[PDB]
């Protein structure tokens, strides 16, 4: 549980800095003998500004996207400046509350997504396309989501559209064998869209609820991964596009999502290896940047270690 | 040769046949054979088969754009069509497919090379684009020969300036057929060399200028930007994309890339005689909306042959 | 130096001179230069210029100017045609070097609310790191306080070199740990300058992409964070087959305000140096003509023209 | 503790196969009515040979070096063939005992090394050179060994001869700061041997017991990592050369050690991330191939998670 | 086909013929070829052969043989010099193709305790995978049972292709999971062949290093595990600037017993094909002269010589 | 220029001085100044300083072999040496260092180029080895000029067959000084071209053949094997390694690699005038046991200058 340790440390450091400025403000009032007229201080811009400048530095070093750093700064500044604190109250809690609110607001996307609700109301099959670079944990995630879907009453078939990774496909089939879901695949190096469109036809004929599409995570010979993704999305017309990312790649995940998003619009996000994320700045940033909710998080190597995302659990982890 | 594509078009016909058969058996059931002599193909008859054809065609390297256009050209040529109960549906259905494929090979311009040249103010400038290993260099030698045998004078610009090997090869074949090669020093500016060739052609009253271009980015780097610069400077009458037909997994995407930089007027496919798949070759004209002008069906100078849509269709449908 | 450029401009002038003489000797009070006198020479000039790394855009603008100055120009018989033609050409070249805004660095710093923030862009090997040290020295010698941000965070070597030079000339370098966020370091440096009333902050930036993401995006991020007063492209004049394309690329991401060309003194072709300002629409501010600190010289259009013609 | 799971599974499978052949042999005796004359069976070659052929296949797939596969086969064959088993005894235990012995014999190197004993008897400083490719965990290991050495009464200095990795050096110094040991370093890209020779001079003058040399784990521009290692070894004349390897790189660790060994002779081995090794074939093979004992193993991310190697703990892990 | 080789051998013959005629016409019962008659032509032959991909070792051996056959040779006046010289040259070339042991494959299989194990070595693109299928077909057509080990474990594509061809010709392929240990697969295949009384096991191997370790080491490991009856190098005849070096490399790790050259029919230079057997000291066993199964032909020295001379 | 090396040799002298001073102060203590006029340098006086010099020299790019040889040549030139109490030790100590450095520059053969050529049976064949960017090509042009100005006829073989750029450059400079360049087509066999050059020289009675060689592996590939093949075929009288002196982190290791393939007889260092470090330049002759023959101290033809050990020592010790 050194989880989000670096983010937590920088937010903690900000709170302390401001707290100490507020404390000087109180002592000034006490010293000047103003206690016969005033028992509160009003947080001023000079109490926060340097602390805000250093938070910008610290958060950028902690992998927080610039956009999110700016949104956080202004929310906090707006919540604090002019805020009245009575001498002898816990100023730390008042300051931390503003930060916590700002962070919580950062986690809001213009759409929450109830996966089960979305599938139930939809004309079957409900088609989910996965995007992401190799190493993100896409393949395992798809098996785990299949398991979760099945455990919730839905039938599922998987399209192996990662056609050039015979290893990944073999893995995919072993897991799918173990959970009783079918994998549709063609020959090595097959056309990814044909494979997926095939899995869709299979789903229609056998009345399967959900089609999950495993995709490639690198470009093969002359044609962009992004182009291939657009072609799969044109052919399969997904109900939902999920971006998969490795929480440990703090230096790349937001940018990876940005690249995919420009090609095929992301509806939802899944973060793997989150339990091992000792930093947290990227994970905190991604929903905001892509304006898409995090649907699931990987917190272990077991099938039940793919958990639906809960905002409050995430905040608990950041703040303690 | 095109066997794969032909295998797939063949099985689609078979599947539609089986559905039409059930349509007839259905008429049989209601004991209406005594008064109804025809059934009309319904969408329910072609639908699953069309989905299967989409799969099959994508796996055979047919571009998405073309697969979608084919589905609709066919789906609409069959649905509502009346067929005679008891006859062989095979001819009829295959006919519609054959038509759809034929329309797919229609581009918005046809190009009569000799006619375009004669009417044009000399020199007529032709720019070739394409990646290396598609036989661009040899193609340019062959096309030069062809133009001469039709009475045009020709000069070639060696604007593939970083490939000394290719340039040597080019001068050989050019000396062999009595055509001049204009070249500068190693690593010269491609546009400068081609512009130079053009001034020479004006001065000496040459009919045709062929610009041999690079087929890879140099260190500087970008191939597409280099092609843009050459087109800007030389203002080509005609831009021809050269591609190796055996590269079914690439050739269409190659053309798309060049097309975005400099608009392609015509296509030449090499090694087409050896193409036993044909999805890409079938796709390229539609995707780029440019006619295939010649095809390479051998290693002889006279194996670069004017493209005929009809020969192409025959090869497909056997 | 600019030898190749000079040789081809000279042949063009002599080529037209012949046609003009050959028209003075067609009369026999004035002779008029005609289109037929400049065309073939212009076309050959185009070939020659392209071979000397002159950007096409610049080649075309030169054609246009030379043509509008010469065609229809009437000159007295007996006069020196070669010199009149060359003067036209020289005017054309001089206009090519004229940018939509000359820039007085010192004036811009003084009239600006401190700190004046300069962001450098360019690829590695362009002399960026050394150039920043020299510019810092120059700025100090005109009585400005200076601080340098080591935002080239993945090159421990270049940062040591920077710190050594800076120490010599009494300039502080701000740096974080290895591979730090470049925008964070620059922002930090700016907060310091504010706190210390420093006049100038120089931002040293990466010159390659990391196992990470586009150099171009990184530059945009830095620019957003620091809101530079001035953005300066650094380029190596010997890279005639590259620098103009380099600057186009950068200019696309973050608008360039001025150019510094290094190793200019060794440039014996010059087409690229002649082109770069016109193409990016930014003045050349300093040129590097040696390895000494005083070898980063403020740029003079005149000096450049003299090197080109004679 | 899916630790060494794949190796364990293949050895288990071998035991079962032979056990079933022995069981048929017993039933044959019982069936033929020979119980009035014989109450034991003698394991024959035909009882083991196919099982031995499949063990060779299985062990090669489990990353066991060929050399070790051959040694294991012959030891087992020799222990089993002609072995007398009384009907009604536990044949499984008898067969497993032979396998366990063979495996244990495989772990014997012509030298065990008592590190503390070696340092105490030596003219100070005792110089240890580390070799290994990047990603092996060399740098962290050196800090941890420094800690262990210090906790055992020895003073320690570290040479930063990994001169081109400013990141790794910074890490190295943070850890060394935390445990109170000095790091000697020069400028970026400095000569690795000069740095190490410098740390040795420092050690002589201040009477430090141990010098640890952090080395590069990749070739820089034109000159082989192996050449650089030979040059460091010529200059520093180490008392001990330790090869560091990432237990998770089952496909490479034995070969990595082989390459280094040919250049500078390895005295001892350290395996990191062993606790996470779900295979075990390489770890089992390395001592034998290089004829060098494993001195320490990494079983966690804490400083006390670098543990002295014990053969019996290793066998316990393999067999259960 | 072998055109380049033919052209240069022919010019050498004609060059010496002149010197010999020019010596018949110096007498006037016999004329003796002298060193001064062959030297300059030999030196020019050396240049020409090196340019046609003939290995230096082979060029030198040819010099030696041609020289020992011609110098001091006395020929009757009136005789055809060109033909006598050419016969010498032809003998030299023929000896170059003679290896320290011709090999009768069928005989070796029959007289050997089954299974006879063949291990193939070579780099990707040499036609190894296709060649193994064709060799399997050939072996079956002579009444041997065959099984193939898919030890090229990191190429899912090539293994599918293999399995397709093999299925056509009634041959089983043994394979494990993706990226399996190559030696393990081959050993497995051998245990099967034993169990099933199969005559021949063909081992298909990798033709590049993985994110792993040297192809050459992998080949040694496989050879140790399988103790091949025969090791066969496969090479693409069109790779004249590579194949001999390829075989040297392999031969160094695992001794090669024989060679198969593919695409031989398209080879219009031939220097490498002429060289490979002499250099590695192994016979060429089969040549690929087309895409049909019957286009893997047993190799005939005579056939090769006829293609070279006429 | 060589400032780094000079900085380090300078500080070693200073450290030995300080120790010798303590030796004298020690004599002072025992009140023996009245009868003893000299002290002899002991190993305890040079030891720590020699360890420091090892560090300093390694960091300055001095090869290990040379650092070790220097330590011993010095340690043995100083230990046991008597110095005069009260004088300046600086001259004395520096003298020993200067000597050690001088011996380090001694190779087992000296090479008089003109003399070796005159006595040899023509053509005298010289093979150049080295990696690209070390100025091999230009060096060969300059050396050609020099040979001519000393009355030798020269032909050059263009065996750098895959670099059309370099070959053009070479022909220019060669035409400029009236020397012939023998070349074949692009990508020709280097040994064939050089052998060809040699036959030409015999035929036309040329004194000297200079073989321009490749400086990188081609796709085939190996550079060293290619050099072996060329030496085997051409049987060089002399093999010269060319290296850029500014590459202090590489040049010695480059020479080692070539030396292992084909034994180097002499060395030419380019851009030496710009070398402000000098550890590598100081090291190379010893490591390879081959004399530096010429040095490049400028861009002029006459800036390729015969090497003089004495000039070199002066440059170091100022």
């Amino acid at each position: 549980a050194s989880m989000f340790g670096k983010l937590r440390e920088k937010l903690k450091s900000f709170v302390k800095r401001v707290e100490e400025e507020v404390e000087k403000e109180e002592e000034e009032v006490e010293k000047k003998g103003l206690l016969d007229r005033i028992l509160t201080v009003e947080i001023k811009e000079k109490d926060v500004d340097k602390a805000l400048d250093e938070l910008e530095i610290d958060l950028l070093e902690a992998d927080v996207a610039l956009e999110v750093v700016d949104a956080l700064r202004e929310k906090i500044k707006q919540k604090l400046v002019g805020k009245k604190v009575r001498i002898g109250t816990d100023k730390g809690k008042i300051i931390e509350e503003a930060v916590k609110e700002a962070v919580s607001e950062i986690l809001e996307t213009s759409r929450r997504i109830d996966l089960i609700e979305e599938i139930r109301k939809a004309e079957k099959p409900y088609v989910i396309m996965f995007v992401g670079f190799n190493g993100s944990g896409k393949t395992t995630t798809i098996a785990k989501l299949a398991n979760w879907l099945k455990n919730h009453g839905f039938s599922v078939v998987i399209a192996a559209s990662d056609t050039f990774r015979a290893g990944a496909i073999e893995q995919l089939e072993e897991h799918a064998k173990r959970i009783g879901v079918k994998v549709i695949k063609h020959s090595y190096g097959a056309d990814p869209a044909a494979v997926a469109y095939d899995a869709i036809q299979h789903a229609k004929a056998r009345g399967i609820d959900v089609v999950l599409i495993d995709t490639a995570g690198r470009s093969e010979t002359n044609r962009n991964l992004m182009d291939e993704m657009k072609k799969i999305a044109r052919v399969t017309k997904p109900n939902l596009v999920i971006f998969v990312g490795d929480a440990l790649a703090g230096n790349a995940i937001v940018e990876q999502a940005r690249q995919f998003n420009e090609a095929v619009k992301i509806d939802g996000i899944i973060l793997t290896k989150l339990d091992a994320d000792a930093r947290g700045g990227a994970a905190l940033s991604i929903s905001y940047v892509i304006d898409a909710p995090i649907l699931f998080v990987g917190v272990g190597q077991g099938y039940d270690d793919l958990r639906p995302f809960e905002k409050e659990w995430f905040l608990e982890r950041i703040f303690g």
